[PDB]
């Protein structure tokens, strides 16, 4: 039952991999400690693989078929269509990763004749062959980070033509089911600020409130067929459409239980028996299979009064707090459940009494206060990911800009309003593209969006607080000066220089310029505004921005 096999062949790059941040006359603007930030490459693929190359167990229990049980009599009620072949090829991102077959994204979103004609073909073939494994490309992710190196992220996905049919067939399951199933467990459905509501009140409902974040090593890899088969069960309970039934059954059993395993070369690497990274079904499969085994672990430890939220692989519990070595027991318990489970943790889950301190999500709840000094909970998380990929992006232009979607998930934190802002803006004054729209990620999807929207779009989910925030806790404003130090990033006397300087020249530009200039730097100037509503700034479509989890789906939505 081991999680892959492999043949030897290595994992090759598609081309040259830069390993070391790149500097242009800007960088230094930003950060100083150059050496700090680095990109993993293909050459770090060995590494990776050992660590997720491993047997898994499983021992499933009563509270297991209980909690599946549930989950299905939920689904049941799901009612899902199929997607035309137009309107997959619609969420097929310009830049996706192009076919072997003689077509690419372009000519998938253009729906042309060669790549519409293959579609086809592909989508046949799976009604008509259900247990020809389907051929899987492996590459080495190249990321971004700061020195503590890791290696690089293993990415497995099928061809183009492929990635089309898993749309039609399951992009409504995927974005449907979850909440049905979870219900207010699943955390796509919330926007950074709901995020906080449902913590908050979670965490007051409690008389003694306790939580932990609960990590799983390599969850991808702890994923066995077993598991793959439950989600296909899962799917299947929903009312779908015969040739769904047909398609998401030999996906399954082609596609999302293994299959072989093949580098930018065309050679063999291997063979994989868990969780495709790069598949339509990651997210939901993921968010799926943490919740049942999570929810089992729960009532396994006896928790009391049991609230969870899971995204994906990550997931928090807040419960009913009975004693210190009391919950420090009903961890252990948990972790043991987990681990018969098949998702043993990387690093052992600790029990918190302040919530703040929980992270989850890679963030966690923090508070600050407005103009009216009420004290406002927000999302924030540690930045130097996010400063060290802006550093990358403000000498190399990049598929997605990393900022820009930290700007809009993070709009009122400390560090995305004195830095992001006022580094980013100052960049596209200077080139005058302002207006020009620029692709970024949340939940996974992509989306293509204007700067210029930035206000609009922070107002509508963040709330006209966030341009007033002020007075941050001492534990996030320690956490961003710690970072600063490390990654030597200039101090806020001097990125309010700056943010002023900026301000003024947006002011100038007039409309939707003047507005990113008065609301986003506001806090700039020493005679704040009264920041009234802003007028015209509800147009755009946001409806779909927080409905589920994409990651890996080569999803794209257009605004
Ligand atoms: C990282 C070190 C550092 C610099 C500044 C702080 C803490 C701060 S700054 C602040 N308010 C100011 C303001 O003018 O309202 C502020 C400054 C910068 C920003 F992007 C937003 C808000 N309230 C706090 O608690 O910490």
């Amino acid at each position: 039952h081991h999680s892959y096999t492999w043949t030897g062949a290595l994992i090759t790059p598609c081309a040259a991999e830069e390993s070391k941040l790149p500097i242009n006359a800007l960088s230094n603007s930003l950060l100083r400690h150059h050496n700090m930030v680095y990109a993993t490459t293909s050459r770090s693929a060995g590494l990776r693989q050992k660590k997720v190359t491993f047997d898994r167990l499983q021992v499933l229990d009563d509270h297991y078929r209980d909690v599946l049980k549930e989950m299905k009599a939920k689904a049941s009620t799901v009612k899902a269509k199929l997607l035309s072949v137009e309107e997959a090829c619609k969420l097929t991102p310009p830049h996706s990763a192009k076919s072997k077959f003689g077509y690419g994204a372009k000519d998938v979103r253009n729906l042309s004749s060669k790549a519409v004609n293959h579609i086809h073909s592909v989508w046949k073939d799976l009604l008509e062959d259900t247990v020809t494994p389907i051929d899987t490309t492996i590459m080495a992710k190249n990321e971004v980070f700061c020195v503590q190196r890791k290696p690089a992220r293993l990415i497995v996905f099928p061809d183009l033509g492929v990635r089309v049919c898993e749309k039609m067939a399951l992009y409504d399951v995927v974005s449907t089911l979850p909440q049905v199933v979870m219900g207010s467990s699943y955390g796509f459905q919330y926007s950074p600020g709901q995020r906080v509501e449902f913590l908050v009140n979670t965490w007051k409902s409690k008389k003694n409130p306790m939580g932990f974040s609960y990590d799983t090593r390599c969850f991808d890899s702890t994923v066995t067929e077993n598991d793959i088969r439950v989600e296909e069960s899962i799917y299947q309970c929903c009312d779908l459409a015969p040739e769904a039934r047909q398609a998401i059954k030999s996906l399954t059993e082609r596609l999302y239980i293994g299959g072989p395993l093949t580098n930018s070369k065309g050679q063999n690497c291997g063979y994989r028996r868990c969780r495709a990274s790069g598949v339509l079904t990651t997210s939901c499969g993921n968010t799926l299979t943490c919740y049942l085994k999570a929810s089992a672990a729960c009532r396994a430890a006896k928790l009391q009064d049991c609230t969870m939220l899971v995204n994906g692989d990550d997931l928090v519990v807040i419960c009913e707090s009975a004693g210190v070595q009391e919950d420090a027991a009903s961890l252990r318990a948990f972790t043991e459940a987990m681990t018969r489970y098949s998702a043993p943790p990387g690093d052992p889950p600790q029990p918190e009494y302040d919530l703040e301190l929980i992270t989850s999500c890679s963030s966690n709840v923090s508070v600050a206060h407005d103009a009216s000094g009420k004290r406002v909970y927000y999302l924030t998380r540690d930045p130097t990911t996010p400063l060290a990929r802006a550093a990358w992006e403000t000498a190399r232009h990049t598929p997605v800009n990393s900022w820009l979607g930290n700007i809009i998930m993070y709009a009122p934190t400390l560090w995305a309003r004195m830095i992001l802002m006022t580094h980013f803006f100052s960049i596209l004054l200077a080139q005058e593209q302002l207006e020009k729209a620029l692709d970024c990620q949340i939940y996974g999807a992509c989306y293509s969006i204007e700067p210029l929207d930035l206000p609009q779009i922070i107002e509508r989910l963040h709330g006209l607080s966030a341009f007033s925030l002020h007075s941050y806790s001492p534990g996030e404003i320690n956490r961003v000066a710690s970072c600063l130090r490390k990654l030597g990033v200039p101090p806020l006397r001097v990125w309010r220089h700056r943010a002023r300087s900026v301000r003024a020249r947006l002011l100038s530009q007039g409309g939707r310029a003047a507005t990113c200039g008065k609301y986003l730097f506001n806090w700039a100037v020493k005679t704040k505004l009264k920041l009234t509503p802003i007028p015209a700034a509800s147009q755009l479509d946001l409806s779909g921005w927080f409905v589920a989890g994409y990651s890996g789906g080569d999803i794209y939505h257009s605004l």
